[PDB]
């Protein structure tokens, strides 16, 4: 951020901060199960109160609602409550984020209020997929909300959406998460330490199949798991997948992605076998198979089994750093959890004989909270496809949008 406005340059006394934070934080059983990424937050919040900012308006999404206001699902609210534990101060929560009551409530402030908007993606215009002058219309109404901007929200950079790129205001500055990120990617990325394994899983499969030809530029060795594992064995195995998640456009450049690894000698590990489950639900009854076996109509593919666990600690022993965004299977729900869990043991054992690992996103950065690993990996991001995008060596959105020095 050499070249951008930083939020330690900028002049805050008296104003109103509207700031972009990542707080879609990981909720199960209506809980938020992880505060990393609201915590993360907290140092560019409590240094504008310090240096005294009349208010900090702060912004989000949660989920993917798809631009319908969904509040009994993914509303905000409880991150408003998390945030006054986290602070040392309260919180005031509006059930919008536009227009006419919410711009009342920001608009004179007293001094040093904290405020929390809903959630961004109950309208289309933040995306604005899910309509031109709407969108110019929801940017202006965001941007009357403070009379500076902070982008904190390292998790969502890679998006051009509405509240990263469109508020227009005279000074936008990147926040101190940004920096602290892209400050540690930088380093990370510039000579990595080889072979370098990139560990892609998770269930964004659309989106991270995407990424693929670009990190394929970058990488030594790639482990394709989790939900996205899937799409590539139906194409080159004719496996049989049941109601495993499938990605109908990644699927017509599975070929050409393999042909690329291989041109560029790229290893691929996919997984060679899996634990099933009759129904997406934590209790749903489970069954074992093989790529050979395939997975029986009706039944989905939730986790790796031990056979694939073994082929992707061999790719992790090779490794001399390590990038991780997505886990290897369902690992919230315990059916569902022991090759994340396996898999996470070899990137800590690895870490303590020298790899370089890092494990970034929502979800992903939730497994080292549950099985207490977040010291035991070299980083922890908050952000996961914000994170390969870097890897892919591209100038995020939300970077690029604020002020130039
Ligand atoms: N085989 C699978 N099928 C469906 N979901 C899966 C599978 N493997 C992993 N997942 C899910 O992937 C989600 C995380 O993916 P994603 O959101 O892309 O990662 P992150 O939050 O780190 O960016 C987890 O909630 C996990 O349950
Ligand atoms: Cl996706
Ligand atoms: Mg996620």
């Amino acid at each position: 951020l050499s070249n951008k406005l930083t939020l330690d340059k900028l002049d805050v006394k008296g104003k109103r901060v509207v700031m972009r934070v990542d707080f879609n934080v990981p909720m199960k059983n209506n809980q938020i199960t992880n505060n990393q990424r609201i915590k993360a937050a907290v140092p560019s919040i409590k240094f504008c109160l310090d240096n005294g900012a009349k208010s900090v308006v702060l912004m989000s999404h949660l989920g993917r609602p798809d631009g319908v206001p969904m509040p009994d699902k993914y509303s905000l609210e409880p991150v408003a409550v998390e945030l006054k534990s986290l602070l040392g101060k309260d919180v005031l929560f509006l059930k919008d984020c536009v227009g006419p009551e919410v711009e009342k409530a920001c608009a004179n402030p007293a001094a040093g209020s904290v405020i929390l908007l809903e959630n961004l993606r109950f309208h289309v215009e933040e995306e604005g997929k899910g309509e031109p002058a709407k969108i110019e219309a929801f940017r202006a109404s965001l941007s009357k909300l403070g009379d500076v901007y902070v982008n904190d929200a390292f998790g969502t950079a890679h998006r051009a959406h509405s509240s990263m790129v469109g508020v227009n205001l005279p000074q936008k500055a990147g926040g101190f998460l940004m920096k602290k990120e892209l400050n540690y990617f930088a380093k990370a990325l510039e000579s990595p330490e080889r072979p370098f394994l990139a560990i892609l899983g998770g269930a964004k499969v659309a989106d991270a199949i995407q990424l693929i030809n670009n990190m394929l530029d970058k990488v030594n060795e790639m482990i394709i798991g989790g939900g996205m594992a899937f799409t590539f064995l139906k194409v080159l195995n004719n496996m049989e997948i049941g109601t495993s998640l499938f990605d109908e456009e990644g699927a017509k450049i599975v070929k050409d992605l393999m042909s690329k690894a291989e041109k560029n000698g790229v290893k691929i590990t996919l997984p060679v076998d899996f634990v099933t489950a009759d129904k997406f639900d934590e209790n749903a009854k489970t069954g074992q198979a093989t790529v050979a076996s395939g997975i029986p109509a009706g039944w989905m593919g939730l986790d790796c089994g031990p056979e694939s666990s073994k082929k992707y600690a061999e790719a992790v022993t090779r490794a001399k750093q390590i990038v991780w965004n997505g886990p290897v299977g369902v690992f919230e729900w315990e059916a569902f959890a022991r090759g994340t869990k396996a898999l996470m043991d070899e990137v800590v054992k690895a870490t303590s004989r020298g790899c370089i690992t890092i494990i970034g996103g929502g979800d992903t950065a939730t497994c080292c909270a549950k099985w207490n690993t977040e010291d035991k990996v070299s980083h922890v991001s908050t952000g996961g496809g914000a994170s390969l995008e870097l890897l892919e060596g591209k100038v995020l959105p939300g970077v690029d949008a604020l002020s130039n020095i």
